[PDB]
């Protein structure tokens, strides 16, 4: 039902997604006024990141985004809980105008943004029931710019031309999600916030890494135009293009940081 | 029935004003791969906007901004119908994070920004007529930083003690409100979309001057600080901050520049 666009697009969620007019919504825009170093934000460690490259993993397109499903064995290590990893997927813009991150800094749009949801395995057996409990979500985002190719994010995007339509999937081949996020991973911004989506529960601990990874303009354009949000069948196809949230008001909040300068 | 902040804030006013989550939503990030000079658009000409030092205008707390009810001989001349004067009215962030513009410029917010509202009176006889129709309405933006003291718009928020909750009301002398815009008014930004608060009509021809005005320090807190949504005897008082539209999606649209260096 949802979309990123028309009488279904993002201004309209709220009607059948209540938590998506509450509060503590999510993504934001990063900037100096909201700021504030917190030492006590201390590196995080991945754990199980390496998946095994025998080992075959599922994408799927939901019809909105491509997801790969993680293990419960990759998590995070340095949260007040583990957090056990659920799925990765992606935002982008489209061909004409690549500049789809869900965060921006300082009023700018990267051109894509990664997400790694992880749920609180500690208290809640799946995702599905940490979602809607408070911190039950830690997600990490690594922005994305338009660069250099890249061999890594390239494990995902070499498969899109198989999970094209909205429930299509495919298998992808392990390999280490570490080689997806930037250099420097000890700086980041902390924020509570919520799902960028429907239902936009506001339970999400996220962690938005200082420095951007790159992609390359072919690697940008085939994610922008490998994928539909309809079914192979569908005859009123729509393309799966802005796949992000406007930012939302900050409604008091502050935004952590790890590093001072 | 509406507000920027908590349940019914910008997210869920498409619930009772559907335009809210239609066509054509103001504001927008102005921002150059948009931008297209267009030698048609030549200045505006302001007229009656020298108020009669004789006569008093209406000021009013109308719990969302404060407005000032111009009079209908005041008009835009230039554009293709005359659009008279309705009423003028800011828009502003708050104290710990004053940037509170509408429209963004390359992603900035300005610290505030002033509407002068007009409507078609060609085709219409009022502007709550000429609100939901073609053509109906025009807006002039001016984006305010904070700078060198400005006389002129102490001529509106010497008044604002005056105006503190909802429902207060002033009376201002006549002034000049030329006096309210920029250097180089030929010089401005033109797009249609609609306004920037419920009902949220796709109605509005845009003019964003290029060039913003200036305010001190002083007067931006005094704006930020002296006003609150609330009536002057609720038990729970809200402070008038923050009370601006996010940027709304805008694609595969151009923005027209009368200005090209
Ligand atoms: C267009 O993007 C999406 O489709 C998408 C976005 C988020 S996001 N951007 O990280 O908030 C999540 S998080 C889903 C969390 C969850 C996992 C399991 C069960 C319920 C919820 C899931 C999906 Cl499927
Ligand atoms: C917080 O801002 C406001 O309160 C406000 C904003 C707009 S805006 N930002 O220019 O879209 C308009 S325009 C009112 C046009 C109109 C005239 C008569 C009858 C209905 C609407 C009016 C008001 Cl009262
Ligand atoms: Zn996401
Ligand atoms: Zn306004």
């Amino acid at each position: 039902k949802w979309t990123y666009f028309g009488p279904d697009g993002e201004n309209s969620w709220s009607k059948k997604y209540p938590s998506c007019g509450g509060l503590l919504q999510s993504p934001i825009d990063l900037h100096s006024d909201i700021l504030q170093y917190d030492a006590s934000l201390t590196p995080l460690e991945f754990q199980g990141y390496n998946l095994s490259a025998n080992k075959q993993f599922l994408l799927t397109n939901n019809g909105h985004s491509v997801k790969l499903n993680l293990p419960s064995d990759m998590h995070i290590q340095g949260l007040q809980s583990r957090y056990s990893a659920t799925q990765l997927h992606l935002h982008w813009g489209n061909p004409n105008d690549p500049h789809g991150s869900e965060h921006t800094v300082s009023g700018q749009h990267f051109a894509a943004e990664l997400h790694i949801v992880h749920y609180n395995s500690d208290l809640y057996p799946d995702a599905s029931t940490a979602s809607n409990k408070s911190e039950g979500l830690a997600v990490l985002a690594v922005l994305i710019e338009m660069g250099s190719f890249n061999p890594s994010y390239d494990k995902i995007f070499s498969h899109l031309q198989h999970v094209k339509y909205k429930g299509q999937e495919a298998f992808v081949p392990g390999f280490n999600i570490e080689e997806l996020l930037p250099e420097r991973t000890a700086e980041y911004y902390r924020y509570r916030g919520s799902l960028t989506t429907p239902p936009c529960n506001p339970t999400v601990l996220w962690t938005v890494f200082r420095n951007p990874v790159q992609i390359s303009q072919e690697q940008l354009l085939a994610l922008e135009t490998a994928l539909y949000c309809t079914h192979m069948d569908d005859p009123s196809p729509r393309e799966m293009i802005n796949n992000f949230r406007q930012v939302q008001k900050f409604d008091e909040r502050l935004v952590y940081t790890s590093f001072s300068q």
